[PDB]
């Protein structure tokens, strides 16, 4: 038996008991087909249909399946997906369900299922490093990154136990921080690192790797793109392991920098912006990570908190908007909804095998109320910024589930001065935004803030101007604010409850006596929506047209109305409804409105009005519409006519839609309804009868359909019981789940025979006039017919519910399965007997003679198909519900639950009307779940009738068939196999009359332009074998006229979907022996499992049998693939854009398993040399990958390191000495020595298995001929011999595609690395003229061109003799001698990209001709300047590529250029600077390193301190290449701010200029620029002594030039360090000392930097206004004046000015004390002068914003002083 883990919402559902017999069923059916399937050898039919089917399981019962039985689920899935080398697209379709089953962690525990990891690695690393895949071997979906990510995060807390440090064995190898293939590691590290164990296991968890990688995180200081996944690994890793990190030794480093990746701009120039910054952190993954750090004893993450957006509360300021409020508002979006996630993990979660939070760390009610005020600042002028309010509102909303009473009067004080203002409109956008979130805190009055309802009614009642027929913004966000009140407040009076009843306390006494004008506010809401209705009527202005469409801002106001009075008048009163009800009636039965954009709009609000009680409501106007229809069309013979009377037009739409009330009590008007349908259905206008149809429609959706009828907040309703019970105490209804008291509309055998009577008395007297139409026996009009589809379109459309599908069962032509393909059954609650009519069936087969009847007679008769097109889109896929009304539902649930939920506690304070909705989107959700659907023979007719007016003569009635065609093919099994080979009938050269619309039609059949089914592109070798042909058949004859501009169009998006969506189909569908599992989940299951056969005698050798055959016939089908098209590109009298598809769809088929066909292999290679560029810029692409097929898989062996070098730690260790190349360099015995061929290896550690390739002559032989050669895939050796051939490649090759985009090509590259390691210089004696001839040559296009050649030979060189390497450099080394001789402007790229792409991945041993050639002279200039700097920059990329693995020619570059970097030119000086910063990048300072061999930056740093001597003119000319150096090491180097480098401050601050203009020199520009990157640069704590004692002797006394620029560094560099600072609290005195004491300097022009930088100081919270900080200035202001002391007493005038401007936005309690007597000083002395006159003039700038909130700061004897006072400017005077 089954007990279920977790169901759904479909207890509540009406046929609830019906849904376990059902369920069961098909989970039995599930548990024998899965296993069979797999067992059977079968994945093509059958392990897809029950995969499918589980997943569509899962999605509409939950779970509903026992513990043993979902670890059989998903280890079948994770054996499935761990196939080795399987199809991808396939494996994509098992993961996604894969992840469905782990999601949910709560469900099975850690002691109840175990996964490997290891499995899931070979299965990332082939489809998201494959080496494969960029040769044009793999095609992987475009979807594979992000799911197997999530997979394996779904499979990552069930790794065992010992099995992280057996993950921290393989790729800890991999941490060099220098390669490529660190990122390869963090990103293993980020995904694969198991941090949610239980608290037992944290010794084989993070403690393995936290210190060892949180030690490398803190001591990086650049932004590499590996640190943008540590903080998404270490977010992950505190959100779990909440209470066992000690995160106090880090926080300070952690805000420092979640501070520096705002990258907020300060410092009033304040940035030589580094661009390095584009790489940052993820602030919502930043937000999980202070998220998870808070709830410690020592609350030291809070006032990080507080110190953080108190820094930064100026940049929230609504006037302060920037690049950088995207960051900003997404942070107070996030932080609110995640602290309250963290309440509701620790409060209200049940407990399960994850660990909860210790009992010390968790948040107590002093941390949150503490959390609330550091944030309700910033989110209060968030509320009314530039940019919306929807970030503020969402961060509102979950502040106010925490703590309500300090949180909603700070806004409700804003919103009743923004809803009677009448300026300063936008408040009133943003207010009321703000209180829909506040809304469910506001009308639940709890224990801290009960008056929120007594703000409830006077809110609600002058929100009425709101709803204006001018602004719509206002008007949508006032019905969005009437409706989220009105659905949480009952409005019924309460007055028979103001009388004696001591249950009414001071508060609910006060809200009862309030409702007296709950009346007042639903007749004022009509009167304000009438003149919103009739001021919005449809003015007819042109003459010759009729506007009818309704557009989407008025299509918006409707259902913006239909949304907010049906909620209103739901939440009502019956005796305020029936007073309300006759405010709508005496409206619109008085009125003739125009039946467009009023006729829709006041009948739906009139529909409101009887949903709500369809009794009263229908009693009077039903009566009044159809006695004035039959009034008003009957009388006269009104039957015929041209334009109906506009109110018989207008009370059929005030009939229409409203007759869609519960359907049993429509059961009394069916003698009135009836009538007027046999008097008005067969009128002549046209909205005549489809206000009739639509009447018709209405009726039979109502009598068919299951649906609730109320939507009432409370299920007795609030009209039931009056004073049964006291209404006032039901406005915070949480509104439960069980007891929800859901009322239904089943259809009774009454409605259901009304149902059918509508249906045998206007279906078919409307199917005898088309079945006598389409024999030719009654020859009805153009528009007779268009009339009588409407009425068979609107009978089915609306009563589907009661009409089966089909019946037939096509067979014989589709895919044959060994398992079960029966379609499932879902009870949506209906009989539908089946046995009389089936009336679905009859409309079929009238259509298809009619259908036959159009296109052959008149097949111009549009708006005849068009119907025709909307019967066959509903009688094959059309049951009760919508398809898409469902998305759109499903959308405005998700709209309206998201926007009011209580995340604080969970599910159950979700309110009653939303939880109706998702019951019944649980109804119509199963109303569309037909997932199997056989293709029948009906099928195999309406599709193909479909498929006729997908290729007609009207592209009108093309575009609507063919999307009911796609819609079509993606519900029926295997339809897109039977009818390729009738879609591509139109698209023969063979056929003998087709048109041009037969024959594009069938081509926007293929390209499927849609997202459902693209029918050319199919995943099936039996499908492409057909598809891809006929499009390079056609063309070459057709009737295809290319001459049209659309069909160009057509094949370009044709082949360019292709290319996109292809993704590499399997050969081996071979399920290996590890499926014992499919035979435990067939077997033994039996809890569920209904099935007794449990038998596979000698089937499972059939099923071996056919998939053997499956596997010959998609390899059969491949290769036939490529020999169709090789015969329709190398076809006669093609157009040349049909071979370049040609050419285009064989590209694709380059397969990596297999080797590419010999006709194939012929074809690229001689297509190298094709005229068209195209074509040879793809076998250019495809030859690359036909090597890439030859390879000849070297041999490999294993080094011990302990036995080589002698003896037995992250850098050079002493056991590494042979990887450095410095001496012992291969000269004659080359062989024995070891090549390490790629980079990283052995620095960090060593693998369990370091592999390097084998000795002399075990690799495969390499000088060959084609006696000992595959005599069948090496006619590629025939061609590059014949000197024809070559001559004729490198004259293609040195064209020009363009002048200006023309690069080194990295695929050029790939062709003749392939060239030259697979056949071993064979070739290079045929290239000896042109290797030489282009190297002599001025043109940038040769050059290119022998550049590709050139490294394609060194890469291609690493499995060479030795003698083959000594006679390859022996031509190479005079060869580039030359060339960077003769190395121009426009090829210094393609060198730089030449010989540092040949340096990649070769150990440094095997090029040393390369780094004796390079490192001969790159500055001894032969020829220029420019041609120095460009042999500088080829020599930087190569030695930066092997990047650890040399000390040496880093010394030997050192020692080069430290006596000619002083006399070189600017071009050479930014190449030394680029280069120095990687001689010197080894040096790094890593936590548990070793100081390297190579150079070290303090070593030198001391020399150049010894040069630049009689500084602190040849050692200005030396500062231009250190400054140079500087701002390149800014961001590109891992520690930024060396020691002996800081004391290079001083010699930089007397230099760099003031004003920084474009008029300086270089050395005064670049000074001033590197002083910005260095400022802007990180700094560890124990360099805040360092660099402090540097800017304090800079500012001592030097000049003010110095004197000025500490200032301005200071101030953008203790705001990026600014968490750095603030821990070192000796450090924050000192700068507090510093920037006062600069007030007192002697120039003007410093103490004024110094009063800016304090201002700031102040506002940032980095200096607090303590006490002695104003004693300092108030006694200095009173300085006496005797005529020093004129700049004494302008100090403290500076100090009292920076304290005013640092609240630029607030008046706090010391404020109007010292503007009182900085006023004062503003007679004195003119430097006096100017400054108190900016100061106040500053402050009145910035304090006119809301200066009625700040005078209130001020007595009104102060209000004298600041108003009447003088600081205007000289122009006033
Ligand atoms: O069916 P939908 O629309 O796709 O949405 C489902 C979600 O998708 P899924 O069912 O897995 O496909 C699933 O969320 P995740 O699994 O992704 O976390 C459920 O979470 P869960 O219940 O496990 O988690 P808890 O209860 O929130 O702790 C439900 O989320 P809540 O409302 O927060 O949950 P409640 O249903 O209210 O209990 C939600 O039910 P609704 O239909 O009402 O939106
Ligand atoms: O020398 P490289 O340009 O850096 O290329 C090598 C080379 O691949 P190619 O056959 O394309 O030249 C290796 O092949 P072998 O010498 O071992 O035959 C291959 O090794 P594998 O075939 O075992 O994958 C290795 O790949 P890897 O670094 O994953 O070991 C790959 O290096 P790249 O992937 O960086 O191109």
């Amino acid at each position: 038996f089954v007990p279920q883990k977790e169901i759904v919402y479909n207890k509540l559902l009406p046929y609830a008991e019906r849904l376990d017999a059902e369920s069961d069923l098909q989970l039995a059916q599930i548990k024998c087909n899965l296993g069979r399937a797999v067992q059977l050898q079968e994945l093509w039919p059958g392990g897809l249909f029950w995969t499918r089917k589980l997943s569509t399981y899962i999605r509409l019962y939950g779970r509903k399946f026992s513990k043993e039985d979902h670890v059989l689920f998903i280890k079948l899935l994770y054996e499935l997906v761990s196939i080795p080398k399987l199809e991808i697209s396939m494996m994509q379709g098992f993961a996604r369900l894969l992840i469905n089953l782990l999601k949910k962690k709560e469900l099975l525990s850690r002691a109840d299922l175990e996964l490997p990891w290891r499995p899931l690695y070979d299965m990332v690393e082939r489809i998201l490093y494959s080496k494969t895949e960029h040769l044009g071997l793999n095609w992987f979906p475009n979807s594979v990154e992000n799911i197997l990510k999530t997979l394996v995060k779904s499979c990552r807390p069930y790794f065992p136990a010992d099995a992280t440090a057996e993950m921290l064995e393989e790729w800890r190898p991999l941490m060099c921080p220098f390669d490529v293939t660190m990122q390869k590691a963090i990103t293993y590290f980020e995904i694969f690192l198991p941090t949610s164990l239980p608290p037992e296991l944290h010794h084989k968890g993070f403690k393995l790797w936290f210190d060892e990688l949180i030690g490398l995180w803190v001591s990086v200081q650049n932004l590499p793109q590996w640190e943008g996944q540590l903080v998404n690994l270490f977010a992950r890793l505190a959100t779990d392991n909440i209470g066992y990190i000690d995160w106090d030794p880090y926080v300070p480093k952690i805000f420092t920098r979640i501070l520096r990746s705002l990258n907020l701009p300060v410092g009033s120039s304040q940035v030589l912006v580094p661009r390095f910054l584009t790489n940052a952190y993820d602030i919502g993954h930043a937000v999980i990570w202070i998220t998870a750090m808070m709830g410690g004893p020592s609350k030291l993450v809070q006032k990080h908190l507080a110190g953080l957006f108190n820094s930064i509360t100026s940049f929230y300021h609504p006037s302060n908007n920037g690049r950088w409020l995207n960051k900003l508002m997404k942070l107070l979006q996030r932080l609110p909804n995640s602290v309250v996630r963290r309440l509701h993990r620790e409060r209200y979660k049940k407990p399960s095998w994850l660990t909860p939070v210790p009992d010390s760390h968790k948040l107590t009610d002093q941390d949150v109320t503490d959390f609330v005020q550091c944030i309700i600042q910033p989110v209060l002028l968030a509320m009314f910024s530039k940019t919306g309010s929807l970030e503020a509102a969402q961060a509102l909303q979950n502040l106010a589930l925490m703590r309500p009473e300090l949180v909603i009067p700070p806004v409700l004080e804003r919103t009743y001065p923004a809803l009677e203002t009448l300026t300063e409109p936008h408040q009133l956008t943003a207010t009321l935004s703000c209180v829909i979130g506040v809304a469910r805190s506001l009308v639940s009055g709890g224990r801290w803030f009960p008056e929120g309802p007594t703000h409830m009614l006077p809110l609600l009642m002058r929100a009425l101007p709101g709803v204006d027929p001018n602004d719509f913004s206002k008007c949508m966000i006032t019905f969005q604010f009437i409706a989220t009140f009105s659905t949480l407040v009952p409005l019924v009076d309460c007055s028979s409850v103001l009388q004696e009843r001591n249950d009414l306390t001071e508060v609910e006494r006060e809200l009862c006596s309030a409702t007296a004008e709950f009346e007042d506010f639903v007749l004022q809401f009509m009167d304000r929506c009438f003149g919103l209705i009739e001021s919005s009527t449809l003015e007819q202005t042109r003459e010759e047209t009729e506007t009818e469409k309704m557009t989407h801002l008025e299509s918006l106001v409707e259902l913006g109305l239909s949304s907010t009075f049906s909620t209103i008048l739901t939440q009502c009163s019956k005796e305020i409804f029936m007073v309300a009800l006759q405010k709508v009636f005496n409206f619109s039965t008085s009125h003739i409105f125009e039946t467009r954009v009023a006729g829709r709009m006041v009948a739906d609000m009139c529909r409101a009005a009887v949903k709500c009680c369809p009794e009263e409501s229908l009693k009077l106007f039903v009566p009044h519409c159809c006695s004035v229809i039959t009034q008003l069309t009957m009388n006269d013979d009104v039957l015929n006519d041209e334009e109906l009377d506009k109110e018989l037009l207008w009370n059929l739409q005030l009939l229409s839609e409203i007759t869609r009330v519960d359907g049993r009590k429509l059961l009394l008007y069916r003698e009135q309804l009836v009538k007027i349908l046999q008097r008005t259905l067969h009128l002549t206008c046209k909205q005549g009868y489809t206000l009739s149809c639509n009447l018709l429609h209405h009726l039979l959706r109502s009598t068919t359909l299951i649906y609730p009828t109320e939507y009432c907040s409370v299920p007795g309703g609030f009209d039931k019981p009056p004073s049964e019970y006291f209404p006032i105490k039901d406005w915070g209804k949480p509104g439960d789940l069980w007891n929800l008291g859901i009322q239904w509309h089943v259809p009774s055998s009454e409605e259901v025979s009304f149902a059918f009577y509508l249906l045998d008395s206007f279906l078919q007297p409307e199917l005898v006039k088309l079945q006598h139409c389409g024999d030719g026996k009654l020859e009805m009009s153009r528009d007779d017919i268009l009339q009588s589809l409407t009425i068979v379109h609107n009978c089915l459309i609306g009563s589907g519910n009661l009409l089966p599908p089909l019946k037939g069962e096509p067979v014989t032509n589709l895919v044959p399965s060994m398992v079960s393909l029966e379609e499932t059954k879902l009870y949506t609650g209906l009989e539908y007997d089946l046995s009389r009519e089936n009336h679905r069936e009859v409309i079929a087969t009238v259509i298809r003679k009619l259908l036959n009847h159009i296109l052959d007679n008149s097949e111009d008769d549009t708006k005849s198909l068009f119907l025709i097109i909307k019967i066959i889109g509903d009688l094959l896929q059309f049951q009760g519900s919508h398809k898409h009304e469902f998305d759109s539902r499903w959308k405005s649930f998700n709209l309206v639950k998201k926007s009011m939920e209580n995340r604080l506690h969970g599910k159950k304070q979700h309110i009653r009307a939303l939880l109706i909705d998702r019951v019944m989107l649980q109804h119509e959700l199963r109303t569309l779940t037909v997932e199997g659907c056989e293709y029948k023979k009906i099928h195999q007719d309406m599709i193909r009738d479909l498929l006729r007016l997908s290729t007609s003569s009207y592209s009108q009635v093309r575009n609507k068939a063919q999307q009911t065609f796609f819609a079509a093919l993606g519900a029926y099994n295997f339809c897109c196999r039977d009818i390729i080979p009738l879609v591509l009938e139109f698209l023969r050269p063979d056929r003998q009359g087709v048109t041009q619309q037969q024959f594009k039609g069938a081509l926007y059949c293929l390209l499927g332009n849609h997202s459902g089914v693209c029918l050319a592109n199919l995943h099936d070798w039996d499908c492409i074998v057909q598809t891809w042909p006929a499009i390079v058949s056609s063309g070459l004859s057709q009737a295809m006229s290319l001459e049209k501009p659309s069909i160009v169009r057509l094949f370009d998006d044709l082949a360019e979907k292709i290319h996109r969506q292809y993704e590499t189909i399997g050969l081996d569908f071979t399920i290996p022996k590890s499926c014992v599992e499919i035979a435990e989940l067939l077997q033994q299951s039996k809890n569920p499992s209904i099935n007794q056969i449990l038998l596979s005698p000698e089937k499972i050798k059939e099923g071996i049998k056919r998939q053997q055959e499956k596997n010959a016939d998609a390899l059969r089908n491949y290769e036939n693939l490529v020999d169709t098209l090789l015969d329709g590109v190398e076809q006669r009298n093609l157009p040349w854009k049909f071979e370049h598809i040609g050419i285009g769809l064989l590209s694709l088929l380059l397969r990596d398993d297999r080797v590419l066909p010999l006709r194939a292999i012929r074809f690229f290679v001689e297509n190298l040399n094709h005229d068209a560029i195209v074509v040879r810029k793809m076998a250019i692409s495809a030859v690359a990958g036909i090597l890439k097929q030859l390879k000849r898989t070297h041999k490999k062996l294993t080094i011990n390191p302990c036995e080589i070098s002698g003896c037995p730690d992250r850098p050079d260790n002493h056991w590494l000495h042979y990887d450095s190349k410095t001496i012992p360099r291969t000269k004659k015995e080359w062989e024995s020595s070891c090549f390490v061929e790629k980079t990283h290896w052995g620095y960090y550690t060593w693998p369990k298995n370091m592999v390097v390739y084998a000795g002399v002559e075990e690799q495969p032989k390499l000088g060959r001929s084609r006696e000992d050669m595959t005599e069948a895939e090496q006619i590629i050796f025939d061609h590059f011999s014949d000197p024809k051939f070559v001559e004729q490649l490198i004259t293609f090759l040195s064209l020009e595609d363009r002048k200006g985009k023309d690069k080194f090509n990295p695929r050029r590259f790939c062709l003749f690395k392939g060239i030259f390691r697979n056949f071993d210089d064979a070739f290079l004696p045929v290239l000896k003229p042109h290797l030489e001839h282009l190297v002599a040559d001025s043109h940038e296009s040769t050059q290119r061109c022998v550049a590709e050649i050139i490294a394609g030979l060194i890469r291609g060189s690493k499995h060479w003799t030795f003698e083959k390497v000594e006679k390859l450099w022996e031509l190479l080394c005079p060869l580039l001698r030359t060339a960077l001789s003769n190395i121009t402007v426009e090829t210094y790229n393609d060198w730089g990209a030449c010989i540092a792409t040949s340096c990649e991945s070769r150990d440094p041993r095997k090029l040393h001709w390369l780094f004796e050639l390079l490192l001969e002279s790159p500055l001894s200039g032969e020829g220029g300047s420019f041609v120095d700097a460009c042999r500088l920059y080829v020599l930087q990329g190569g030695l930066a590529q092997q990047e650890w693995r040399v000390p040496e020619l880093l010394h030997r570059l050192l020692k080069y250029l430290e006596p000619k970097l002083t006399q070189v030119y600017k071009n050479v000086r930014e190449r030394i600077g680029s280069v120095l910063t990687y001689i010197f990048m080894i040096d790094v300072s890593l936590p548990n390193t070793t100081p390297t061999i190579s150079p070290h930056v303090p070593e030198f740093t001391a020399r150049i301190l010894e040069k630049l001597k009689p500084l602190m003119t040849q050692g200005i000319k030396l500062l231009k290449t250190i400054l140079k150096w500087l701002m390149a090491s800014a961001g590109r180097s891992f520690s930024t701010a060396v020691t002996e480098q800081l004391q290079l401050l001083p010699l930089f601050f007397k230099i760099a200029p003031v004003e920084n203009d474009n008029s300086y020199d270089e050395l005064k520009r670049d000074a001033k620029l590197c002083l910005s990157l260095m400022s802007q640069g990180l700094l560890y704590p124990h360099q805040v002594p360092l660099v402090l004692q540097v800017l304090k002797q800079t500012a001592r006394s030097s000049s003010w030039h110095a004197r000025y620029t500490v200032l301005t560094y200071l101030q953008t560099m203790v705001f990026y360090n600014l968490f750095i600072f603030l821990n070192n609290e000796d450090a924050v005195k000192d700068i507090r000392w510093l920037v006062i004491s600069l007030l007192e300097d002697e120039q003007l022009e410093v103490r004024e930097m110094a009063a800016t930088t304090l201002s700031g100081l102040l506002q940032c919270n980095f200096l607090t206004m303590d006490s002695p900080m104003q004693i300092h200035f108030e006694q200095l202001c009173k300085t006496k004046l005797p005529k020093a002391e004129l700049v004494k007493r302008h100090a403290g005038v500076l100090g009292l000015g920076a304290c005013v401007l640092s609240s630029p936005y607030d008046v706090p309690t010391w404020m109007p004390q010292l503007l009182m007597n900085l006023s004062a000083h503003l007679n004195d002395p003119q430097p006096i002068e100017m400054t108190v006159k900016k100061t106040l003039s500053n402050f009145r700038r910035t304090h006119h914003d809301n200066w009625q909130e700040h005078k209130q700061q001020f007595t009104d004897d102060q209000l004298l002083v600041l108003t009447d006072l003088l600081v205007s400017p000289c122009y006033y005077a």
